C-alpha cells in the first residue's frame, strides 16, 4: 500500500476580532470560523510513525489567533490568502494550504435612527465563505461564496413544457410558489502570490455586493420559467461585471410549497386560483445546480 | 395506577398562508409551525383502548388547515385564541386546548429602494411565538414571546464585586464583551374568552414591537453591571408600557468570549487593554432567568 | 415592577470521569451534560446592581468539576443529590438548587468476542438524565428518564373505531407501522436529604433498567391499539416493579409513514396487503402524553 | 457565458421498504433517504427555457418508489447501480446518473434473548451509504462509506516527537484520551455495467462487515504513535482484504479531551497519573485525511 493524498489540520476554529476606533470611538466586530488543511512531505507520519514532520494541529490554531492580531481580517480573501502563504513560506516541507473561512455577520444595531457605536445583532444566519488553496509554484487560488440566502416569491413563477411520460404525475403550472436557499460560489483568476492579491483588495467586497444584489434582483424580478432559466440569468449577469471572475456556480434547493385540496369539508375552495393556505413540504427538495463561465 | 394527566394532538405543523390585495397587487406572506394538545374526558383511550373518545391527530392537522383558510393567521394571539376555542366548543368532552404558534420570518424585498409587491427574504431565525392555552369556564391565557434574537456589545459590559471563596478563579472586570440569544415573554391578563381577544387585539402587535424595541434599547445602551441586572430594566420597561401585561420573563443564555494570551509568542500583548483577538466559546454558558411582575 | 422568580447558573458543562482498575487494568469511562440552576436571596443582583450575593457562574463550572473529582459520578440520581446539596449548605443565602444531567452512552468495545479494557464505542443517541431539585427544608427531589430511545414495529399496530366527523379523513387500519422516539420519565418520593439517598442507591440502576427493558418488551408484544393504550401499559407495569416511584410520564411522537399509492404507474400494487414501499414522514407528527400515579 | 457544467434532480427521498417472510413470519425493514442528480445534454433548459430536456425531479422522487417497489434495495451498491441505470437507459439525452444513498440502522430487538419478528430499534445514528456514478459508455463507479462511528478509548494513545518552534505551546504526551467519528470510504474498481455489479453482490456487504470489524479491532488494539499512524494500518488492511478495492480513505476528527488543573482548588491532583476528570472540548478539532492506495 501507498499514501496516494493525505491533509490535516484543524477545523472549527472560531475567531472574533475588534478594531476600536480612538478618534470616533466607533467598535467593528469580525467572528468567523476557519479550517486550515495542510499536505506536502507528511507520508512518513502515516507510514512510519515519524511525528518529526508533524506541525501539530494545536499549533495551527495558535498560529490562526497570531495571523488575526497582526494583520487584517477583512476581506476574507485577503486574510485567507495571508494565513495560506504563512505556512507554505515557514515550513520547508508543506506545499500546500488550505484554508476555509465562514464569516458570520454582525450588523450594526440601529438606536433611534443613530448607527450604535459598540452594539450589535445577528440579522440571518447568511454566511460569507472563502475558499482558498495555496499551492507553491502554483500561485493562490480563491473561490468565494455566499450561503445560507433563504428566499421566497409568492407568485411570478411557472413550471411548464418538461418532458411528460409513464413517471409523471406533475401537473403544468403557470403560477406557484419559489422559495430557496441560495448557495452561489464565484471563482477568481489565479492570482500570482500574495502581492497580486492585495492588489485587488478593493475588487472582494464590491464583487461579494454584487453578487448578493444581482442574486436578489433577479429573483425578484424574473417571471421564472424554471429555477434553471433564472439561476443562468444570475450567472451571466455576474460574469458581465465582474472580468477576473472566471467561473460562477450555484446550487439551489427548490423548497416545495404544495397546494392542500380542501373540497372535501364543504366544498371550501383552496386549489390553483383560490389557493391561500398551503403546505411547505420539508422534504424532498429538488436540488439545481450549474457552472457558468465564459465563452 | 390511575391517569394523572393526559394531553395529545398533534405537532410539527407547517403552515403558509398569501393574503393578495387585488387593488395593489401586494402579497402579504405567513408561515408558523404549530402544535394543538387537548385534555378532557379522554382517560379511557389509555386504560380501555376506547377510541370513541379520541379526535384523530389527523383531524386536528385538518382543522388547523382550515381554520387558516377561514380566519386571519395574525396576529397569532388572535389565530391561537380562535383555534383552540374551535375544539373546546366542537367536543362536549374537550376541556382544553393547548396551542403552540412559531412565526418565522418572511420580510418584504427592497429592490432598488421599493418594497417588492411578492418576493421575501428570511432575515434571521428570530421567531415570535405564541402559547395559547383556552381552558373550559376558565377563559383564554396567552404567554406571547421573542425568541432567537442574537446580540452582542463590545464593550460597556462589567461584572466585579461577586462572592469570592475557594472556588473562584474568575478575575473581576469593567471591560467585556456581552453576548446572548433573547428569549422574552409577556404573559396578559386572563382573557374571559374570544369576544375579549378581540377587543385588544391592535394591542398585540404593538406590545411584540414594543418588547423588540425596549430589549435592544436597553442591551445597546445600559453600562451592564451584570446579566441580571440589564435584564431586570428591561422587564420593568416593558410591564410599564403596557397595562394588560402581567408578567414578563427572560431567559439569557451568557455566550463567553475569551480573551487569548499569546505572551509567550514574541511578547505579543492581545489582554486587558490590549485585547483584539478572542476565542468564542460554544459551552459551557451562563444561564440568567427572571421573572417580573406588578409590586 | 417585583422579582416574581430568579434563578440563575451554569448550562452545557461537558464533564468525562475515568476510573482505573489497578487490580485488573480495567478503565470505566463516564460522559455527561451538566446544568446547575441556584435560587435564593439574589433578587439584589437584579434590583439594585448588588453583585455581592452571586456565586458566579464561572465557580458553579469550578465546583462541577471539583465534586465530579472527589464523588462517584454514578448513579446520576447520587452524583446530582451531592452537587445540589453542596450549593444549599456552603451558602446561607441560596435556598434551591436545581441539576439536571444527560449521561451519554460510552459502551465498552467486544473485540474478538472479549470485552475491551479500555475502549467504547457510542452505540445511539439514547440518552439517561435526571433533574434533581434539592430545596432547603424540602428534601430532594428526583425525576428519573431515558430519552431517545428510537423504535420501529412493521406490523402489530392499529387504529380504528375513532370519532368520524366533518373534519375526519383518516381512514381505519387494522395493520400499520408504529414508530417512536419514547422519553420515558419516573418520579421518586422525596428524600429528606442525602442519608436517605445514598440508603437507595442501588435502586437507580434496577429501575432505569427496569424502566427500558418493559418499554421494549411492551412496544414489541403489544398488538397496540393505539399510542395512549400501549404507553398505559408500560407505565403501569413500571409503577407495579418499583414501589418507591410516584409517577410515571411518557411523551411519544407518533413518526408517520405513509403508504405510497403507485397504481397509476402500469396499476403497480402498494397499497394494504401489498404495501411494502412507504415514505416516512418528517412533519407533522402526532404527539402523545400521560402520566401515570397510584389509585 | 456558457453551461460548464450542469446536475440537477432530487434530494432527501427518504424510502422504507418491508420484506414479509410467508413461511416464518419474520419481517426485515429497510430505511434511506437518496438523492439522484443528472447530467447531459440539458443545457438548454439553463439557457433557453426550453423545459422539453427535463425530466420533472417530481418524476425522478416517483421512479426511485417505483425502483425500490420491483427491485431489492440491498445491498445499497446493488439498488443505486439499478437505479442510475434506468436514466441513462430510459433517457435518450441523459448521459450521467448520480446516486447517492444513506443507510438508516433498523436493527432487530432480542426480547428475554430470542431475535423478534417484526420489532427494531435505532442503535446509533452511524450510517452505511455508497455513491453510484453511473455514466454512458464509462460504466459504473461505486464508493461504499460508512460514517458516524463515534469511538473513544481512555489510553493508549501517545503523541509526541511533532515539530517544535516558535507557534508550538502543545506538550508532548504518552498517555493520551483518543476519540474521533470514523468516515471510511472504500472505491471500488470500475464496474463495465449491471452485469459486473450483480456478479459481484456478496463481496458488498462481506466488505462493509470487514471494514467495520478492522476500524474497530485496530482502533482498540494500537498503541496509537497518532490517529496518521493508526488510520494507515487500517487502510492497509482493508486493501489486503478485498483486491477489488482500489482505494480505501479515511476523515477522522480529532475530537480533544483537555486535563482540568484542580491544584489551585486544596492542592487537588487531577493532571498527569493522577488525571480523572477531563473537560470534552467542542471546538475546536483536529481533521487528519489520507487516501491509501496500491503500490
Ligand atoms: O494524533 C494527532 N495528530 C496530529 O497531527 C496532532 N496535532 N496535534 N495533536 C495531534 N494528534
Ligand atoms: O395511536 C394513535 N393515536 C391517536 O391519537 C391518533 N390519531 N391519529 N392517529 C393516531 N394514532
Ligand atoms: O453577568 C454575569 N452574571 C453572572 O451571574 C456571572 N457569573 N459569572 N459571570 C457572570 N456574568
Ligand atoms: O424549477 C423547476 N425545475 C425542475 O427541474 C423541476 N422539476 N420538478 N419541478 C421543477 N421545478
Ligand atoms: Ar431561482
Ligand atoms: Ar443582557
Ligand atoms: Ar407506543
Ligand atoms: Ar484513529
Ligand atoms: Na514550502
Ligand atoms: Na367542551
Ligand atoms: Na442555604
Ligand atoms: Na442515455
Amino acid at each position: 500500500s501507498a499514501v496516494k493524498a493525505a491533509r490535516y489540520g484543524k477545523d472549527n476554529v472560531r475567531v472574533y476580532k475588534v478594531h476600536k476606533d480612538e478618534k470616533t470611538g466607533v467598535q467593528t466586530v469580525y467572528e468567523m470560523t476557519v479550517c486550515v488543511l495542510l499536505e506536502g512531505e507528511i507520508e512518513t507520519s502515516y507510514t512510519k510513525a515519524d511525528n518529526s514532520v508533524i506541525v501539530a494541529t494545536d499549533s495551527i490554531k495558535n498560529t490562526i489567533y497570531i495571523t488575526a492580531k497582526q494583520n487584517p481580517v477583512t476581506p476574507p480573501e485577503l486574510f485567507g490568502s495571508i494565513l495560506g502563504t504563512h505556512f507554505i513560506e515557514k515550513y520547508n516541507h508543506i506545499h500546500a494550504a488550505h484554508v476555509n473561512i465562514v464569516c458570520h455577520r454582525w450588523t450594526r444595531m440601529d438606536i433611534d435612527g443613530k448607527p450604535h457605536p459598540h452594539s450589535f445583532i445577528r440579522d440571518s444566519e447568511e454566511k460569507r465563505n472563502v475558499q482558498v488553496d495555496v499551492v507553491e509554484g502554483k500561485g493562490i487560488d480563491i473561490k468565494s461564496s455566499l450561503s445560507g440566502l433563504t428566499v421566497l416569491k409568492s407568485t411570478n413563477s411557472q413550471f411548464w413544457g418538461f418532458l411528460r411520460d409513464e413517471y409523471t404525475t406533475l401537473k403544468e403550472t403557470w403560477d406557484r410558489i419559489l422559495s430557496t436557499d441560495v448557495d452561489a460560489t464565484w471563482q477568481w483568476k489565479n492570482f500570482s502570490g500574495l502581492q497580486e492579491v492585495r492588489s485587488h483588495v478593493p475588487k472582494f467586497d464590491a464583487t461579494w455586493a454584487t453578487a448578493r444584489e444581482v442574486t436578489l434582483k433577479t429573483f425578484a424580478e424574473d417571471n421564472s420559467a424554471s429555477v434553471q432559466a433564472t439561476m443562468y440569468k444570475m450567472a451571466e449577469q455576474i460574469l458581465a461585471r465582474q472580468q477576473l471572475i472566471e467561473t460562477v456556480e450555484y446550487s439551489l434547493p427548490n423548497k416545495h410549497y404544495f397546494e392542500i385540496d380542501l373540497s372535501w369539508h364543504k366544498g371550501l375552495q383552496n386549489t390553483g386560483k383560490n389557493a391561500e393556505v398551503f403546505a411547505p413540504q420539508s422534504d424532498p427538495n429538488g436540488l439545481i445546480k450549474c457552472t457558468v463561465g465564459r465563452s
